[PDB]
RNA sequence: AUGGGCC
RNA sequence: GGGCCC
C-alpha cells in the first residue's frame, strides 16, 4: 500500500509486547535458527539502531496506479476468471442471516468469541461477548446500530494492529520484521460474512485446480488430488511474491471487487461495497494514526480467498500482457492466498513475465533459490505448496505432503504455556509424512516426557482418509 | 491476542 | 480448548 498521512493522537492503542511462546526440550536438541518475533522496540535479540515501527509498516511502498490499457485488460480478465468462478460454484450467493453469520453454515465456520473485537470497543473497554450472543446468534444495540450504519453505507472504522506472536527465522527477528495483524471491528466481519459468506462457504467446497483455490482443502488427503493432476503437465512453476498482501494496487483490487462480486452474480448491492472498504484504510498503532490507500488487511475475513481471487487474475493478466491469445484454459494453477502453483504444456516464459507483474505492483521470482531465474522443465515433486514437498508414498501409491525436517524441529522448538501435549499431538499428523526414521528423530527429545502417537497408527489413520475403500481394500491379505 | 480454512 | 497453514 501508499501511506498517504500519518498523525498522533491522544487515544493510545497498546500493542501487546510479551510473547507467549517459549522453547522446548527439542530446542536444546535441535538448536534452530528460528526464534520468537520481536515484540518489543527493545527487544535485545534486535539489531542496534533497528526501530521496530519503522521496520513494520515499511512494507507499504506505494500504491502502483496502472494505465488505461492494463486496467482494461484486467477488468476482461478479471470477468473471465469471475464467469469461471461463478460457473464451477452457481449464483446462489444472497445474503446469510445475522443467525447463519455469527453461528456458520456447512462449509463456513463460526466465528471467534474469545476474540479481540476491533476499535472503537478496546479503547471502550468491551470484548466481543459483550456485543455479540454468540449461542443464539443474535446482537446488541452497538453492533446493530452498526450494522444499519453498513446498510447506509456512511460506516467508517480504524483497523487495530497487533504485532504477530509467532516462531520466525533469525535473520527476520534480528532484522525486526515481525509481521502484523490489522483487526477488523466485529460488526464489519460480521456484515463480510453476511454479504458473501454464502460464496466463501461455497469455494471452500469447490476448492481445486478448476477453480484455482485450495482455501477449505486438507493436503492430508487433498495432496492425492492435487498431485495426479499437476503429475499430466509438462512444466510447473513454483512462484513466490514479496510483500503480496501490501502490493494489491487500489485498481486492481476495485476492479476485482467490481467484476466478481456483482448483483447478477446473485450477490447483495452491498457486498462489493464492504469489500471496497477495504482499498482506503486507517490504521491505529500505539498514538500513530496512519491513513492508507491500497493493499488487503489480513484478519479481514475474506482475506485467503480475496488474496487468492487476485492471485488468479494476476496470472490471466500476466500470461495476456505477454502473449496473443491465452485463455483460462492454456494452463492451471492452484493458490492458497499469495501461495501459487502454476503448470502448462506450453513452455512459458516465466522470466519474461517479470515485468509484467511490477505493472500490478507485484515481484515474482522463484522459490528455487540456485538457479538464476525461471525454467522450464519443473515436475510438481520439485515445488512446495502450503509449505509442503509433494512426495509419493511407497506403500500406498498416493502423493503426501512432507514438510522440510528443519521446519518440523523449528516448528517443536517452541511452545506456549501448557499447551505442549495437545501441540505434539498435532504436529505428529504432519511429521508422519516424513517417514518412519525421521518422524522418531523428530520426537526423540520427548520420549518419557510426553505421549507419542506411533507412526503405524498415524499412517493406518492417513490411508483411510485419502481413501477408505482403498484402506479395505489392503485388507483382501 | 486472528478472519480463513483444516483431525 | 489447542495446533497447523494463509
Ligand atoms: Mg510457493
Amino acid at each position: 500500500g501508499l501511506i498517504v498521512d500519518t498523525r498522533d493522537v491522544e487515544e493510545r492503542v497498546h500493542v501487546m509486547r510479551k510473547t507467549a511462546l517459549a522453547p522446548t526440550v527439542a530446542h536444546g536438541v535441535f538448536n534452530p535458527e528460528f526464534g520468537p518475533a520481536a515484540l518489543s522496540n527493545k527487544d535485545p535479540r534486535l539489531n542496534e539502531g533497528v526501530v521496530l515501527d519503522e521496520v513494520i509498516f515499511s512494507k507499504h511502498k506505494g500504491d502502483t496506479k496502472m494505465s488505461a490499457e492494463d486496467k482494461a485488460l484486467f477488468r476482461r480478465c478479471a470477468a473471465d476468471y469471475a464467469s469461471r468462478l461463478h460457473s464451477v460454484l452457481g449464483t446462489a450467493n444472497a445474503p446469510l442471516s445475522i443467525y447463519e453469520a455469527i453461528k456458520g453454515v456447512d462449509g463456513l465456520d463460526a466465528m471467534e468469541p474469545d476474540t479481540a473485537p476491533g476499535l472503537p470497543w478496546a479503547l471502550q473497554g468491551k470484548r466481543r461477548g459483550a456485543l455479540i450472543d454468540f449461542e443464539n446468534g443474535t446482537v446488541g444495540p452497538e453492533v446493530e446500530a452498526a450494522l444499519k450504519l453498513m446498510e447506509k453505507r456512511e460506516y467508517k472504522f480504524a483497523c487495530q494492529t497487533f504485532l504477530k506472536d509467532e516462531i520466525r527465522p533469525m535473520e527476520k527477528v534480528r532484522a525486526g520484521k515481525t509481521r502484523i495483524v490489522d483487526v477488523l471491528p466485529v460488526e464489519h466481519i460480521l456484515y463480510t460474512r453476511m454479504m458473501i459468506g454464502r460464496f466463501c462457504a461455497q469455494m471452500h467446497s469447490n476448492n481445486g485446480p478448476q477453480i484455482g483455490s485450495a482455501v477449505g482443502c486438507n493436503p492430508d488427503v487433498d495432496w492425492q488430488r492435487f498431485g495426479t493432476h499437476f503429475a499430466q503437465y509438462r512444466n510447473v512453476w513454483d512462484v513466490d511474491y514479496s510483500a503480496f498482501d501490501a502490493n494489491h494496487c487500489s485498481d486492481a483490487m476495485n476492479i476485482m471487487f467490481e467484476e466478481v462480486f456483482r448483483t447478477e452474480f446473485g450477490f447483495h448491492p452491498n457486498a462489493e461495497w464492504i469489500l471496497k472498504t477495504l482499498v482506503n484504510t486507517e490504521h491505529a498503532y500505539e498514538n500513530k494514526r496512519i491513513t492508507v490507500e491500497g493493499g488487503m488487511p489480513s484478519g479481514c475475513s475474506a482475506t485467503s480467498i480475496i488474496n487468492t481471487i487476485l492471485n488468479n487474475i494476476y496470472v490471466l493478466y500476466a500470461l495476456r500482457r505477454h502473449y496473443e491469445g491465452v485463455e483460462l484454459d492454456t494452463y492451471t494453477m492452484i493458490s492458497y492466498g499469495d501461495d501459487i502453483v502454476v503448470a502448462s504444456d506450453y513452455d512459458l516464459d516465466f522470466e519474461a513475465l517479470k515485468p509484467h507483474f511490477k505493472s500490478l505492483g507485484q515481484t515474482i521470482t522463484p522459490a528455487d533459490k540456485s538457479d538464476k531465474g525461471f525454467v522450464l522443465g519443473h515436475s510438481i515433486t520439485d515445488v512446495t505448496f502450503l509449505k509442503r514437498h509433494f512426495h509419493m508414498d511407497y506403500g500406498t501409491g498416493f502423493y503426501k505432503p512432507v514438510m522440510a525436517s528443519k521446519t518440523l524441529e523449528a516448528i517443536l522448538s517452541f511452545a506456549r504455556r501448557g499447551t505442549i501435549q495437545e501441540k505434539l499431538i498435532s504436529v505428529a499428523g504432519l511429521a508422519v509424512h516424513s517417514g518412519p526414521d525421521e518422524y522418531r528423530r523428530l520426537f526423540e527429545p520427548f520420549q518419557g516426557l510426553f505421549e507419542i502417537p506411533s507412526y503405524r497408527s498415524l499412517y493406518l489413520r492417513w490411508v483411510n482418509a485419502v481413501c477408505g475403500d482403498a484402506a479395505a481394500a489392503l485388507e483382501h491379505h
